[PDB]
């Protein structure tokens, strides 16, 4: 397990969680649960493109 | 389920993911993979706050 | 590899999981004594969360 | 799931804390962290004295 | 890692677990004669946590 | 979707590894009493396998 | 932390399982062939079970006293 | 939800795992009887991962392209 | 744990994978997503062809 | 309850821990045949890896902004 291995891990961690938020969002008729993991969705989704830019960089066949 | 208790599995996972990352920024050599691992690590603990927040709000018995 | 902040982040999570399970079977049963069995559970597992987020936030400051 | 099960279910979860806790409180060095689970430990052992009762009762 | 009191514990856990499906077993069955294997299954394992709480009171003061 | 011959194949299953956990838990010893426990248990527990086999024999004309 | 006898449980309780699974694939179909391919597995399985217990039953006197 | 090549995929991941399995305990194992009981089992395993490939391929005709 | 083993264990979950994509190829709305998942399910069932071949070969 | 936009998240997870077992296989094997054989598959799961995100981008406009 090496440091491009971990950043797969935590990158396939990140998308199953955006998923777990939006399904959250969809099953509340909260307005302010839903504002609320709609903003950590967002958050999930900057994460997610800072991971698969530092696998770009350390992956060569990525 | 309810809203109170999704929250509360979303607390749980994040707390975990915290130690994950973590966990990855202690096992790694390459600095600019560590300090990526610590950045990823300090902001999941800023969802921690915001998710305990929203737990309060939604429930009497915890706040 | 764990150290004490990763371990009191674990017993957190378990907690909240815990508080779900404790306030579902105080819904799905019937019998007050037994719904008040479990209340009485959901009240102190609160408690211990309480806690430990004070632990947490002593011991983590990027907490 | 019959509420006699629910509470085996809660006693088996109890038990499995309670090492859980007494494993934690071994393993740290911080020596309020330490305590703060041994004392995590002793709670959660009298909901299992609470939860045999129950069982005791209703079984 | 593991003691004889966290060892205990776990097989009491175990056998609360073992009693549930014992028991939902016997109520899903059609056989009477099924029925009744698992009725007498769950019956003895009962005893056997009578057995094993004494055991951790003997061995955990608290 | 479970049937009764399943059911008793599902017991026989678990019966089978809690023997392996009351062998193995007497083998971490530390108390001569503790491990007098553990083994009583698992001779009981092969009483059920035995019992269980036939059940599944009686119930399964191709196991039988 | 295994001993030879508890791999022969092991095995037998992954074989049970097995046939409960081919049993209900069996059940599952609408196929013939298919229906029939999976309970030839199950029969086959179940000769396995037979010879696991014949190998319990020798290396474990205490199971063999109550056969 | 699922279909029966769905189902002769996941017998035939289960015994590739199985299989797995009876080589790790033949290769542990202490006794020469039951290694021999175990390479027996692992054998006739891969003889039933032979006749599901078979049986796939006969569902799949996609899957059959690329044999 | 060895070679042959490794490769059991990629070709069991190659076929786990086309279960996946096959599920997610009805499931799916969109026609460019499903034809996605379909595309996706064709190139694991060479996969498993390569690995069925290598285990052949090796075992 | 799953939409298209979580099936295609489920699948890059699902290749990226492929591509994780793929590299260590090859890894441990000390058969150089068996570890080129891993390395290809690594490969070409990689490729699925940059399909998949395109795929994403397309489906997910918060995504696509990063
Ligand atoms: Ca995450
Ligand atoms: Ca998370
Ligand atoms: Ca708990
Ligand atoms: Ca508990
Ligand atoms: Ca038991
Ligand atoms: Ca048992
Ligand atoms: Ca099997
Ligand atoms: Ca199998
Ligand atoms: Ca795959
Ligand atoms: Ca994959
Ligand atoms: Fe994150
Ligand atoms: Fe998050
Ligand atoms: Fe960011
Ligand atoms: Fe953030
Ligand atoms: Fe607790
Ligand atoms: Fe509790
Ligand atoms: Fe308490
Ligand atoms: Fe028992
Ligand atoms: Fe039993
Ligand atoms: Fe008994
Ligand atoms: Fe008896
Ligand atoms: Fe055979
Ligand atoms: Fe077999
Ligand atoms: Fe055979
Ligand atoms: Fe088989
Ligand atoms: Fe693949
Ligand atoms: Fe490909
Ligand atoms: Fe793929
Ligand atoms: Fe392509």
């Amino acid at each position: 397990l090496d440091d491009v291995a971990r950043i797969r891990l935590v990158l396939a961690r990140e998308l199953e969680t955006i998923n777990e938020y939006e399904a959250y969002a969809r099953a509340s008729s909260n307005p302010e649960v839903r504002a609320f993991f709609q903003h950590l969705a967002a958050e999930e989704k900057e994460h997610v493109s800072e991971a698969v830019h530092m696998l770009r960089m350390l992956d060569s066949g990525q």
